[PDB]
């Protein structure tokens, strides 16, 4: 059984991307943005976008392997002081695409945001075939970014 | 070795990965069972079983302690027009969830997903009578065109 | 063959929770930061326990040292008063960077209720497992009465 305890542990053993980047000041615009494009002209205070964010193509790209990647975004940053109903979009494309929406109106005085997900990856499916392009856009006026910590694990 | 066939089992996911695609779904502003309107479709891929009983129209569980992840993605519209909006599916169980996906003039976009989990326990409420979905539009009716439900256990 | 290793692949693959179920309860979820845990403790559970994840102690949300990750689930059965419009329920984790969920509405919904879910992954000897994790609720729009609460953390 050396081989399959071998698989067992990989298996078992979470892949990850944790990126952080702290002190920064970035603009989200009201205009559609790909999110790797945008992230990866910040350097990160930790973590790396390899292996799940991939630069080449501006993409999240995940392991061939039937295990789910799940996906956590938060946002530490403000809308323009006044800003009333106010949302944080983002779509991953795919077979079908998905669309995450936090939108908020004047009863929230914080501009913080979680955006949190999962994709159950199949083997040889669309998005291990494919990769995911990451769209997000700030609704309502431009969003300013402060720290941003994005998860992709596997 | 039993133990490692074992563990192969348990760290196999087990899902309903249902699309139903170019289709033109009314979600009303009245409460709707989910599996009721989903089973009048014909999926484009994937089925409805095993977690998803046509006969009882629920959502159902394997009796084991690992946790399902689910997942609704869809792409539709809210009336051309429409500001205020939300949409909200409730699971029932010993203490029932209620998902809400609210929006208002900010936002464009109409479409939704919705993901969450249950932490189900062998021989607990949902191993044993499964969770009735319930979605409902709200602000307005809404159209679904392409449907994508998952879940995994 | 590969005992230690088969004993370590069984734990891995055991999930660990609290579960805890407050039915029938009278809560008020003020408009200020509230601390989520020193709120619940006092009240006595229906169902389950708030230890392990949720220490009454410190009132905080800890974690086992361990690179596996936590999920966490709150659902809460209550009302804004009668004739609220805009309104949120907020509720914030301390961590190397803060998570601050929502779960904004407004006119259009009827339904109080509330489901916030996320998950948290944890780093052996990392923040959240040599700290934990302090929980701040708070309403937004008015207070909020809650009359059943479901917690869950597991990993
Ligand atoms: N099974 C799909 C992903 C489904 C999802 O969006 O979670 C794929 O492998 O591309
Ligand atoms: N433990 C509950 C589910 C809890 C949840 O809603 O996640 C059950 O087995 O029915
Ligand atoms: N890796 C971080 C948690 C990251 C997260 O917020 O999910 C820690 O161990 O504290």
């Amino acid at each position: 059984g050396s081989s399959r305890i071998d698989a067992l542990e990989y298996a078992t053993t979470r892949k990850k991307s944790e990126v952080v980047y702290s002190g920064v000041s970035v603009t989200i615009p009201t205009a559609p943005t790909n999110l790797v494009s945008l992230l990866k002209t910040l350097t990160p205070s930790s973590g790396t976008l390899a292996p799940f964010f991939d630069t080449v193509n501006n993409k999240m790209v995940v392991f061939n392997e039937n295990k789910t990647l799940f996906f956590k975004l938060s946002i530490v940053g403000t809308w323009p002081s006044g800003t009333a109903n106010r949302s944080m979009q983002l779509t991953f494309s795919g077979s079908v695409p998905d669309t995450l929406v936090s939108s908020r109106n004047s009863a929230t005085t914080t501009d913080n945001i979680l955006l949190a997900t999962f994709f159950s990856v199949d083997k040889d499916g669309f998005l291990a075939t494919n990769g995911s392009t990451l769209t997000i856009q700030s609704n309502g006026a431009s969003f300013t970014a402060t720290t941003i910590k994005i998860i992709a694990e596997q």
